[PDB]
């Protein structure tokens, strides 16, 4: 799947862990600007940005899972 | 300061809190790509991206503080 899709799925997953607003707001805004860049000025660099944001979302998911287990 | 500067400053602050690599490594990469975009294809959208990444880093700092205590 396209980098855009990997990023969208990963954000959707992150939202289900109810992360703090002070983290979720900027992540959502960053993802949103990445979508704008895919649409308006696509490139291999924007693709890498999207992969990096997907990975960030997934790392925040893993931290949440770890927190929940320790609880 | 420009969005490029605020993003880099906020990330430097974040590193001092030693967040988990599973979070820091992708933040560093996002910022890497953003820097490339500013340098090569600047725009109000790239600036906004930079601002968002600065805010992310400052949010992670705020959470780090809470966690540290």
């Amino acid at each position: 799947p396209a980098p855009l899709s990997t990023m969208q799925t990963a954000l959707m997953r992150l939202r289900t862990y109810h992360p703090s607003p002070i983290i979720l707001k900027p992540v959502e805004q960053a993802v949103n600007h990445a979508i704008t860049l895919v649409n308006t000025s696509p490139s291999s660099v924007v693709d890498a940005l999207c992969r990096s944001l997907a990975e960030l979302c997934l790392g925040l998911v893993q931290e949440a899972i770890d927190a929940s287990i320790l609880s």
